[PDB]
């Protein structure tokens, strides 16, 4: 009876116990990636044994499961592989098994919820972990115990095309929700994989994984909390390293940030892998050894003793010379001994060695992915994530009567997914055509017009539209970006966002803005909805509609979602996840922008007339955000009271607990209000944001009455790295700002440490 | 009497024994810039005595004397200060005269050249070393002895408003260029005054003094070197810091920079100033102390210990309490002692205590300013940074007959002088139209029509400007940006480039490009000049028009020295400073990007006839330059033969000397040619620019002959910083790519490093 097999043994002794057992080539085993298509077939589903036994001994650690194939094909081919490691290898080391799960588990008729950007948009963190729960059950159900996210990653970047798969710009909102997520996988013994460490999603031209120039502070103060919290806080079993270099050092070859920060400082405990095909990127990218024949030895000297510890599948498999650098005397087994224990303690505490085997049998399948509950929570997640922009006299809510325009090319023929999406996801889901007619039935005339295609600058489509406007008492114009699913995205179809998508411009593509023109010149009144992954630059829209609302790219409940906001029987709640700009030549525009920033002289102005208006910064336009971080408007409105600290002299030991009264003053409908703390040091050592967000609360208040809000401040959370590159929080002033968005601030406090 | 009076007495001893005998009061007085209008009235030219004998007490070390006045103003109560000084106090410490100097004396009347972005065309660093021995010349003859030039920062934020203040985006031609330039200045005993310090022309949004994103290894793999040439190579007597933060650390008060690296790591032996206004900024922009009331001592207390010995004048002249923070024991007297030490030591290199009194009587003056060997200088500078960007069908070089077309807002009724000009300095000098009449005389009719104003979208002007096309042979359109002189500037006039001044957009402002659309159509060669302080991106012009040509902000001969380029009495030679994006969304766009960055996939397309051709970097765009760096062509083609090096197999200590052979191979005309080479370290312990400029050659080849050129390449200048922030040039291959332009490579070798 071995002591590693035994679960009243502590998983320390457990680790050190199977790890004296190991061969080199056992070890090495553990810290490659295999895939499941090295024993499956993808077309066929049959099975390849010696295939099998191959993978299993040269990269058998973990394994990748993420095709477009049937359910039973994965299924039962992860249960062969865990089958054979039990019963046919010495020591029965389970694989950990691995797929995609942004906004769903990636596999064909999962559910799918709205991407990332937009369910931040919803400021509900606990919904949010249900998500993550109800995900980790479809994926449990086939044998999955493993989901490459969240991305704690912020669009601090525009140009990028990743900027839909963020919880936004902002550090402490994309750390809350990277917490619930992170904790509502690992609830089902699910490892989480926190992507991508660290600094990746700034790009150089917003181009995808180019170089990132920043330094340290900036590392400490906005890129690395998001991962802390995760990490530390909910105990994040892996992480995933980052394709680009910060400040010229690669991510996956950064002992300061793998090692130095994250195991010294945090404790982290677990294990690193690498991006796919990064490892390679060592000297095919990055040019840090000779690339023809690429130098697999110096990719793994490079990577592996600065902390990443796992090479991912789509390079070159460079840490199969790690049995001859340890031969050779150039790479200590120390360094492969700890990658390897960093390994095996997740699979202790995920108790793979206790319960292996994962899958529901073929006939529960239909009852755990896919169910009822889960699209229920699509449709209110997504529901919960629309922002409404503008709604001038009343125009929204719409009736359930009289005749409707339902207009463009995201309207219908096709669902506006995000990208980690699978092949032809897109021919199901709700379109906004099919919400707003399931929302009126009978009772109004629906006429339906796509404009334009999304593609082409092509107006034969815009008679047909405008015909649908001028017969319909108001209009509803769906227009915005699109990406693709897995297939078709790397298969180079067009595209204006996701993975290898980045854009040089966030103004309408093609016919959608003259479409737009075309139809508010009819007189009628004109809803424009924005289907998109990121901001869209098109201000004129704000006085020129009657009404403005953002979706971000949907659920497959996205037009139910949509037309619950539009005719209200659910009054909007969402806020901005990310500043959006006047212009992609006024970026970047994050809200948390140092002191010293934004905020400088006049801005000029280009007038419709042709009037050029000559300002300074800058000379015709303007560095402000259009809307700003946390801005979004209800069919209620909202009074804040005056804003009280439960404390007002206190330590950075303390916990300042802000508190305001919140009255909705709509006497006829209950409203949602996300309030919202901003936290501003008001004199420091070193240059800091000019304001953090560093709580929030969202609250449901029915007509007329008023509800108590109470947001908690740690204190301790509130400091900067001073010159010496050490985290204080300094004895003085701190502004406490509350608001209905980042710059619409209600009332405000101020507190002193001592 | 005293040792600080003796010129025998080696420098370190009479700063050490002035010092000696200085009160606290009278140290203070150096640290702190004065300013020649507490004694002189702008207006009028009185004297105020008391004025005097006040500014001298409390802030007499130096002062600032760029106003807008006639010469004797100047000359008289400068004269009267050093007499005050010499005559009227203990010690007798003569004063430092500041003015702006960046392309001309700042003075009415003065020599004018074009704007340094245009003379860093020219890659003729020797010629720019007179130009800055000419313009000592001027400054000399009013009795100013210091220069707040030339600015050493880099060209890599298009959007920002000061590009055309740098000799472009490249590290080695600003250091090239600076070292001459100081090296011109200081040959009459005039400090030169490197700025700014470090890091400041990145500014996030490209907006006047934001805060800039950036590591270490940047710091000092880019920015840093321009400023070492300069400084430890050309001797430069002084510094300023600049307004921004660098990763949270404002310039003004950073010790690394301004100590660790200037002082102890470089020797740097003089003194730094603030720039104007720049300590307040460390409470008022910054907020690291109270703005209000400001807190003096922590103004002090965070800069001068930094390592910034004397502040401007444009705040609230915080230094005045240092003499309390001594008082205090809060401020080490050691640390005052040491800053008045590094003004004093200056003083004395430049000889001031031996000839304390520059100025040349007034009869003389109109043989020292405005000579015709400065602005002949001017013209032929100028004439050489002029660059030809297309020329189609030999359009180029025109017919001095027929008719010629003469079209565009910066054709004639203004110069379009870049900033740093004095007040009214416009209405003065060569403009396109002045230069064209005078080149063809009697030979060929002019028929000169305005097309539009360069601030108006208004059209009214282009029926003359078309009926001014169609009855010409050949048609010349000057449009671009425009900035203001320094009082208009700062009155709020309109601009689209200038220090204050930035833009969100690269694209011709108002009607010059549907003008130019105008002129093309009606079937007439149509040959663009753009007379410009930045980049403009109009793709469309490439191929459109006849000819294109680049003429950055000109000389007061600038009509001229065009006139001499279209007509081929001097055959183009300028090659660019700067790189030219496509689009305002597209940058940054430097030729030096890190590995990694720029080349990762397919660009988009946008065509003319709406047609859209989706790719991926960018989906509809393209982020490789429209024009590279280096980039420029000639009415000659030239023929490069094989690159040889002396050495192959080399040390740290040796230097590779480059050679190539080019042949002129037009048989009728001489040519001018920039051969530029580019080194290439292939692969590297950390990510390396993917190319980077370290030599070039300006060379003169006669019709048909061919020319051997020889560019030394220092092997201790091609390193990199390391992961230990050592500067290290590590052994191995690299590669030498020698060219026409950054891009246009036409031979190559490689060399080892042993
Ligand atoms: C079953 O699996 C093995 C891989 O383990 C396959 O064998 C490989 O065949 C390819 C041919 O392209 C060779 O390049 C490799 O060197 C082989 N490797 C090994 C380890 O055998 C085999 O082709 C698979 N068979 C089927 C029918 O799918
Ligand atoms: C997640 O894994 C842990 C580890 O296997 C499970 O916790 C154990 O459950 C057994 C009962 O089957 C207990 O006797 C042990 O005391 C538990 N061990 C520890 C360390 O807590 C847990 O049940 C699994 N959770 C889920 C949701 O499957
Ligand atoms: C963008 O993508 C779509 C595919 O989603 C392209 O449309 C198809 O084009 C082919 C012709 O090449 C037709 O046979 C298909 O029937 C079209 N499908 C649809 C749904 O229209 C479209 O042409 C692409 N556009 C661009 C500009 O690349
Ligand atoms: C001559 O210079 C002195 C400066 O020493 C001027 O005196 C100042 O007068 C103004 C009145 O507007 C006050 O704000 C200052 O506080 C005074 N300073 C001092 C130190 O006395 C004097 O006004 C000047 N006279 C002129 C130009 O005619
Ligand atoms: C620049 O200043 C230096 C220092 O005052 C001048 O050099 C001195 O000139 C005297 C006689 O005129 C010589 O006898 C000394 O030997 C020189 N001293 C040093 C240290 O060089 C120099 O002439 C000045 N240059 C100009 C152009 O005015
Ligand atoms: C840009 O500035 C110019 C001056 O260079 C303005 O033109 C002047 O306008 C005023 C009227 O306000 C007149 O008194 C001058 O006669 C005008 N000068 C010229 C040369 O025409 C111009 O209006 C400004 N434009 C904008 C849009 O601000
Ligand atoms: O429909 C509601 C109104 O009943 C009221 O409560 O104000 C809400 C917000 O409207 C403001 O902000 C958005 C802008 O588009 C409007 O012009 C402004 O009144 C609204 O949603
Ligand atoms: O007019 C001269 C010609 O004598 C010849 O030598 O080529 C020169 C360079 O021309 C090329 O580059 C610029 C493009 O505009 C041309 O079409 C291309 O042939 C030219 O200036
Ligand atoms: O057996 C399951 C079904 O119960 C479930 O509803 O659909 C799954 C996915 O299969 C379809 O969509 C994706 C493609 O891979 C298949 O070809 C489709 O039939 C089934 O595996
Ligand atoms: O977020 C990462 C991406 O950065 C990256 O491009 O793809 C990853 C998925 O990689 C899988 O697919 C490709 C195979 O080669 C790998 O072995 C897989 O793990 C994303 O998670
Ligand atoms: O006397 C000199 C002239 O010799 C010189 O050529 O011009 C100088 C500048 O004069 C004009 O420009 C600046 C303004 O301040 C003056 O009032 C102008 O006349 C003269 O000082
Ligand atoms: O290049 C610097 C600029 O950064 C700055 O804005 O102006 C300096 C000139 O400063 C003079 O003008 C204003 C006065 O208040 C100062 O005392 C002067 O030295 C440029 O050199
Ligand atoms: C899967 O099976 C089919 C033939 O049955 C074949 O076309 C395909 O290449 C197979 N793939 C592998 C890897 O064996
Ligand atoms: C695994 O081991 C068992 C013996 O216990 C055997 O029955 C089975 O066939 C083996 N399978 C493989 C694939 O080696
Ligand atoms: C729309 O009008 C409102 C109120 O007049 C104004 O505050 C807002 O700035 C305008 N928005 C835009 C984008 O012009
Ligand atoms: C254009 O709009 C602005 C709005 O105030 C105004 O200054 C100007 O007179 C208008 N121009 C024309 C041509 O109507
Ligand atoms: C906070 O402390 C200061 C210390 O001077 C005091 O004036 C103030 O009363 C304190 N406030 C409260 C609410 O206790
Ligand atoms: C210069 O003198 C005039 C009148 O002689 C006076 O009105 C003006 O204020 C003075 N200027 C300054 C700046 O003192
Ligand atoms: C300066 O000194 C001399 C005495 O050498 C005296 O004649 C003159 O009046 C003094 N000037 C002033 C302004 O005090
Ligand atoms: C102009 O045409 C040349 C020659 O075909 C081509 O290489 C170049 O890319 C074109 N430039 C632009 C900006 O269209
Ligand atoms: C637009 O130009 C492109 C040039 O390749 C061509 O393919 C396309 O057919 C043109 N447009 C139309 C409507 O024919
Ligand atoms: O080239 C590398 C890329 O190739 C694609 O096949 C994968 O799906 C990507 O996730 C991967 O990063
Ligand atoms: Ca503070
Ligand atoms: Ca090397």
């Amino acid at each position: 009876k071995p002591r590693y097999k035994d679960p009243s043994v502590p998983v320390e002794e457990r680790v050190t116990d199977l790890l004296g057992r190991m061969t080199l080539e056992e070890k090495m085993s553990q810290l490659i990636q295999g895939d499941i298509t090295n024993w499956m077939n993808e077309t066929t589903g049959e099975f390849n044994l010696t295939g099998l036994e191959w993978s299993t001994k040269m990269r058998g650690g973990m394994f990748y499961v993420g095709y477009p194939v049937p359910w039973d094909y994965i299924a039962d081919n992860v249960k062969k592989a865990q089958d054979y490691i039990l019963q046919n290898t010495t020591l029965g080391i389970p694989a950990i098994v691995q797929t995609e799960s942004l906004h769903g588990f990636l596999i064909g008729n999962a559910t799918i919820y709205n991407s990332p950007i937009g369910f931040a948009c919803s400021f509900n963190p606990e919904l949010i972990e249900k998500m993550a729960r109800l995900i980790g059950q479809e994926a449990s159900a086939l044998g999955v115990n493993h989901v490459m996210g969240p991305v704690v990653d912020l669009a601090r970047e525009l140009r990028f095309g990743r900027v839909e798969e963020t919880y936004g710009e902002d550090p402490f909102l994309a750390g809350e929700i990277g917490y619930h997520y992170t904790k509502g996988i690992q609830s089902h013994n699910i490892s989480a994989n926190v992507k991508h460490f660290v600094g990746f999603s700034q790009p150089e031209q917003g181009l995808n994984t180019a170089p990132v120039h920043g330094g340290e502070r900036y590392l400490r103060t906005t890129w690395l909390p998001s991962f802390k919290r995760a990490i530390m806080d909910a105990g994040a079993w892996s992480i995933m390293s980052a394709y680009h270099s910060y400040d010229g050092i690669p991510a996956v070859a950064d002992y300061h940030t793998l090692t130095e920060i994250l195991r010294e400082e945090w404790g982290y405990k677990y294990w690193v892998t690498s991006d796919a095909g990064a490892s390679d990127r060592v000297c095919t990218a990055f040019k840090l050894c000779r690339a023809d024949p690429i130098d697999k030895e110096a990719v793994t000297l490079a990577i592996l003793p600065a902390g990443n510890d796992v090479e991912m599948g789509g390079g070159s498999y460079n840490f199969e010379t790690i049995i001859d650098l340890v031969n050779a005397g150039k790479l200590d087994i120390e360094i492969v001994n700890t990658a390897v224990s960093r390994v095996l303690r997740a699979k202790f505490e995920m108790g793979l060695f206790e319960n292996p085997y994962n899958a529901a049998p073929a006939s529960e399948w239909n009852k755990l992915i896919h169910t009822q509950e889960a699209v229920d929570l699509a449709r209110e997640l997504d529901r919960e994530s629309i922002v409404l922009l503008e709604n001038h006299d009343n125009a929204l809510p719409l009736k359930k009567s009289g005749s409707i325009a339902v207009i463009g090319p995201m309207a219908h023929g096709f669902m506006n997914y995000g990208d980690y999406v699978v092949y032809e996801s897109q021919y199901r889901g709700v379109t906004p055509l099919d919400g707003i007619k399931a929302a009126v039935g009978d009772k109004a005339t629906i006429n339906y017009a796509q404009g334009c295609e999304r593609w082409s600058n092509d107006q034969s489509g815009f008679a047909e539209a405008v015909e649908a406007a001028k017969k319909s008492d108001v209009a509803v114009v769906v227009v915005g970006t699109w990406s693709r699913d897995q297939k078709e995205l790397w298969a180079g179809l067009n595209a204006t966002t996701g993975e290898h998508v980045d854009v040089n411009s966030l103004s309408l593509v093609g016919a959608q803005a003259p479409l737009i023109k075309a139809i508010i010149d009819t007189g009628v009144p004109t809803v424009v909805v924005l289907s998109s992954g990121k901001p869209i630059t098109e201000p004129w829209l704000s006085n020129n509609t009657a009404a403005l609302v953002q979706q971000f790219y949907p659920s497959e409940q996205g037009g139910n979602a949509l037309a619950d906001v539009l005719f209200g029987d659910y009054n909007p709640s969402g806020k901005l996840s990310v500043s959006f700009p006047h212009s992609v030549g006024d970026l970047p525009i994050y809200y948390d922008y140092l002191n010293s920033a934004r905020e400088i002289g006049d801005a000029g102005y280009i007038y419709s007339n042709g009037t050029l208006e000559f300002g300074h910064q800058y000379a015709l336009g303007n560095p402000k955000a259009w809307y700003p971080f946390g801005y979004g408007k209800s069919y209620s409105s909202f009074e804040y009271g005056a804003v009280k600290l439960d404390k007002t002299n206190v330590t950075e030991a303390d916990t300042v607990t802000v508190s305001v009264d919140v009255k909705n003053t709509d006497a006829t409908r209950e409203g949602t209000e996300v309030v919202q703390v901003y936290v501003v040091d008001e004199v420091a050592s070193v240059v800091v944001p000019n304001r953090l967000l560093k709580g929030f609360k969202k609250v449901v208040i029915p007509a007329g009455q008023t509800k108590t809000v109470e947001i908690p401040l740690k204190v301790q959370d509130l400091g900067l790295w001073n010159v010496r590159m050490k985290y204080v929080v300094e004895p003085g002033a701190f502004g406490v700002l509350v608001g209905s968005s980042s710059e619409d601030i209600r009332g405000n406090a101020t507190f002193y440490v001592q």
